């Protein structure tokens, strides 16, 4: 349904937002390849993160999950058997694309399907590179589209130059290559995620990270590990640019991934003048981590293009909603090279922004967030099934004068179950901070 | 309580209408497929393996509206088979599993084949092996042995095919895929075996040719659609016509009953013992023999089966063993799960009080006996083995307890409800 | 959803119709109370009967059934245990009605609910009588809509008279009555289906009656029987009046129950000089049963009013059909559902045929060939699915028939049955 | 199934414990009778929580629930309309009795039933003083067992006087004399939870307690309120007791209820000398709520019986564990089932520690450090599972743990917020 939202008199308190996704999926991954146990705690365990325990599962390895918590029995490719069952990717992008590069390391057969959506997500792009590599793959649309049969085994390293930049295929590529002979290469025009680099190394393994080329060299060993998961940033960004907003506010999430190459948020809240501060910097992978601080900010307009573009885009509807409370002017640019699927978020919250009453329009290469300005409620808006509309609306809707009706609710509810929860008793706290 | 109490019957008279033949109803909608028009099914089998048969066929594109017996395939050609998005389910049919690898294979598109837990570990090579050879790229589970299975169907150039197995479902596969292949495409085998793909796909508009051992397809032909009126399955077929050959009191019309000789071998042994049988209404409906039979109390006479008919009678084996019991003399049956069954039958038939014995390659029957009741007779979860015992029961005095019932409730839903309604019809007409 | 459906060039051969639904759910009923194990061929598996049989399951009844034939370890009522489970009906009237009576007599809580269509039809004309036989009843809407609640025990005779005329209602009373202290007694206006009278003698309890009056004494043992149910005359009836109108048609109905109290249209066949044969006469289990013949007959318009209209209720659309056959004027009058004949109007209607509505009935006309090419709903109601379906194979041009899933539901094999007989067709010719 | 555990390095950090389940029951009910929305925070989304939800939408009430979050949209008495469903109570027994009282109060006829758990357990010691107050109920085994047959309306009030110490009870006739006739009362041997009390006086009803005695007048108006359930206390007690054990540890506890009827192991605690701060002292929806905080304290035996004994009884396996760490004489003396404790002493004498059974509690003695390498199981029993892993915490070598996917039932993040304090306290160990 709706949730209906007034506006915070504060927001105090401590939270632990659920762990990184991109982490959670290839802490298991990277066990099951593993020789001795891996463990893994923060675990996020959604459908995705479930749906890659569940593939690798049928393909032998002993895996135990229970809630946040997982053990991973690794044996190394040694002890993968040939599936019986069709291995079901479920919804998520990320399994099928890394478990095509790892089942074309295998010397048998396997089949890869997932639902509905996923059978009309284009595979060509690391169907293709993995070919080459000397891997027999087939599947609908020539191998564009699910369902995708696999047989690999004797795989040769090569060195790849690619058009567009994809995460994904990269990690594809260089697990393919974990298990082939002599150099895979991999070279884009963006530099992107690396954290299939970086978890690779902390379970004993060694990448490249040469300017805009990552390589590796098989057949290196994986040995078990001991992952803690750290906070996905990507929710830490809702409360955190709350708390910069929200009037009277203090607010400290710990254990938060501040992976240089998905944190682009920090940056900007940084320069946009934040009263922002990281405590207890670590390396757990692989991956950094901080405790965040934030609280109530006086802020500035910031022109955000360029390299950083591709290090926040997650949090462009957040930030959104962040200009409208800076003075003077923030700019998006260079949006122009993001998918529809982005493209259109940044459509709708422009519009769901005036609803609410802030000064912001479209631009040709993103948005302009223009003035500070008073957001009014006493309207509904919508999160057209999209999380990050919704969830972005919803902190938006924590200063508004008047309720606001925050629709499809659902979507929320569904990614990050306990998001009002954390967001509840950040109000609760705080009321309860005011006494006497 | 998973067993029957089964008294001996004082007669059975009646009609019965036994559920349509399992091969043929497969056919049916396969071929119906492949053509261009509206193929209308009637009679045919609503069983599990059948309808995965249609799933699988949906899921490829085409048309098909199934209500309890009756099926309509709609269109449309070769040219109306989309490239399937779904893994396509086999279910439990090996027969799915086999003609459609044929079919598949004659696809230039990308398919996948699963089934459940049994079909997963029964070997497919026997059939991959050779459409590997016709131009296909099938991979799968132990090197495309074992399923799941995945086909791509390029232009596909015939084959002269021979192998050292005598298999009908193999056979159909490598027709099929000659079907849409260039230049003729044959098999060959030690045996003579079923012919129902033969038959149906020249009715179906087909040329098939036939030099005695050695197949032949000539690739590639139109099929058009067809109005296919589903034959009466014999095996089932069978078990009444024994009965009612046996037991004192009987008549038992059976309605349109698949014919085909290559199965028939029950209708040539019933013959042979100088059982009271007629044909009525022979016909051919969509290229398959069909009559139907009527049976009397007979006086029947033990017989050598051996030979040819073993092929054509392999199902009936058990039933023909119940059958001989009470024919006059020795009947001799000659010619891994075979033998399992025939020491069995064996078993089963020897407390009833039959004096029946097993053979290295069959079993020996003697004389006339009198069947005796007051025993519990097993079937070992074989349905065959089940209904065989079910209608030696019906002969035996005092009563026989038949476990292992719930094999039968499952191939024949409606067989005790057909048996209940012949014994009280016979005791209505006893009305003198 | 739909069917579409050509005319017929012949119907022949034999056909076993399924159990009559009415038999069925008492012969589980009676099993279930009676001392010793109940067999039953040819029971009815629909949805209903089945939900009989889960009800006494609850009860603690051992019953196996597996197609068309029941087994009951009939124990008495000293074998019926308090459920722990709530008694569900699912959509079956029948059931629920009935075992009100039945739970009336048990000394024990139980719990009736049902589907949300049981939970709309009303029961205070069987609560209210037992309540006052001495039965512990309450219930949603005062005892009158599921779910209801039940303490029987200690009851008491009642003379019970009746304004509205039901069998369910006097199947409860009577079922009371069976362990109810002295003498109750069934007073109805007309007269109505009578399977609970019969069924209660074939199992053994003495049943006296006068006309409209049934009256029976507690406390009679029940024995367990064999039985075998006849067919649903309801069923045997579209093929009756197929075979009647359809040129070269010859059909033979096995087994089929001729109770007069529904035998009604075998009385209009009759009087329209219908060509049928009923032989084989016998009474299985005090329910007269019979092998029907019909055959291409030369039908005349007769007048259906009267004691007969009771007896041929859900015949009355199959019977328009068969009229419109019939040479010259066929009235339907003393009829008061209302809405189900209107519809066998409409759609015949617009079929070719010449039929109208009165106050108390219909009036139908003369021999009208009924021409296709033409869409006809069953609207949910199978009956005139079924009817319209027959009427079909009389028509030039195809007939299409919408809604065959409720045809489909209630007589699965019903299509299947008549493709047998114009196939046999075929093969003679 | 079964997880290993190791010892405890060190425990470290802030955590929010589920919400209380009583409160969470209470909420929602007295919710559904009221006057104008009821939002709930801090619900417990259990099993037995959604079974209450599930009973008041099929008896009108209009209800959405998401995770931790409950509006109740109450429309008074009059709102509630006769159930065409039977009422659906799953496994809860605090909704079975407390919905009892509930519908004795109303006009139409409603079923209850649930599972073959509930089916079992005994309902005469609350159906038979409803049917006093003019409630007609009958049911499986002569009103004692599900499923039971109500119908209500007409209710007169009673002096009532129970041999036996039972809350829900208590909570079942207070809530028909909330809209029953003149005075109702309820006197029982000893005191027990006063949740039904405190909620209703927050709701806006009337109760008035003579010690011992609890009396309600009829019919007062319930008025909607916001709902800030506080933590279980239950669960808390097994990071409290952790927390005074493990070295070098100090947690904090956020929003804690701290109901003295259930508040034992905190006087306990105090009473064992154990450093616990008790900071943000307020009373939320009758309700008296604070954040606890403990540190690694030195610990000394205690002797606890009778007075403080019955408003601790959960607690006691948690205790066991908590005195295994203590110096010297340490008992617990009361037997008022009592199955639970038996098993504790078994598993623990295993690990290594001194504990011996006695006539109604047992005996424990001296500071034990305990042994790990054993198989110790729980018997599907919450309590103990959880009792027995941060016990764990303190032995080491592998110390396996049965019943585990008991405890991922009552308490899903039990083992997470466990695991979240070990690594916080990686990262607090930086120089």
């Amino acid at each position: 349904n709706k949730t209906v939202i007034p506006h915070a008199k504060g927001l105090k308190g401590t939270i632990k937002v659920p762990g990184d996704k991109s982490i959670s999926h290839r802490a298991v991954m990277f066990g099951a390849l593993a020789k001795g146990t891996t463990t893994v705690e923060g675990f996020l365990p959604g459908a995705d993160c479930l749906s890659t325990i569940s593939c690798f599962q049928k393909l032998g390895v002993s895996i135990e999950q229970a809630e946040e918590r997982v053990t991973v029995k690794g044996k190394g490719w040694d002890g993968l058997r040939e599936p019986s069952d069709i291995l079901d990717v479920g919804n998520s992008g990320t399994t099928t694309r890394l478990i095509l590069g790892i089942l074309s390391t295998l010397p048998f057969h396997s089949v890869i399907i997932g639902d509905e959506s996923i059978g009309k997500r284009p595979m060509k792009r690391v169907t293709e590179p993995l070919k080459s590599m000397g891997a027999q793959i087939d599947g609908r649309d020539h191998g564009n589209l699910t369902p995708l049969s696999i047989r690999g085994g004797q795989l040769k390293g090569i060195d790849f130059h690619s058009p567009v930049a994809s995460a994904q295929m990269k990690s594809a590529i260089l697990l393919a290559g974990l298990r082939a002979e002599g150099k895979t290469s991999v070279t884009e025009p963006a530099k992107t995620r690396d954290h299939t680099e970086r978890m690779l190394e902390a379970f004993g393994v060694n990448i490249e990270k040469d300017g805009l080329t990552v390589s590796i060299e098989g057949g290196q060993m994986l040995t078990g590990q001991h992952v803690v998961v750290p906070g996905d940033i990507s929710s830490a960004a809702f409360f955190l640019v709350a708390g910069a907003m929200v009037p009277h506010s203090r607010i400290t999430l710990t254990n938060v991934g501040i992976n240089p190459t998905r944190a682009g948020i920090l940056e900007v809240l940084k320069q946009m003048g934040a009263t922002l501060a990281m405590e207890n910097e670590r390396v757990q992978g692989g991956e950094p981590v901080a405790d965040l601080t934030i609280e109530t900010s006086v802020l500035q307009g910031v022109e955000i293009g360029g390299d950083i573009i591709p290090r926040l885009i997650d949090e462009i509807p957040i930030i959104a909603v962040l200009a409208t409370q800076a003075s003077g002017r923030t700019v998006i640019k260079d949006a122009e090279e993001l998918k529809v699927k982005e493209t259109n978020r940044i459509d709708t919250v422009v519009s769901e922004l005036t609803k609410l009453g802030a000064s912001i329009h479209a631009t040709d290469d993103g948005m302009i967030i223009e003035g500070p300005t008073p957001l009014k409620g006493g309207v509904t808006v919508s999160s057209h099934g999209d999380h990050r509309i919704g969830m972005a609306m919803a902190i938006a809707a924590l200063l508004a004068e008047k309720p606001v009706t925050v629709e499809g609710t659902e979507a929320i509810a569904v990614s990050y179950p306990s998001f009002f929860d954390h967001l509840d008793r950040l109000k609760s706290e705080a009321e309860n901070l005011y006494f006497q």
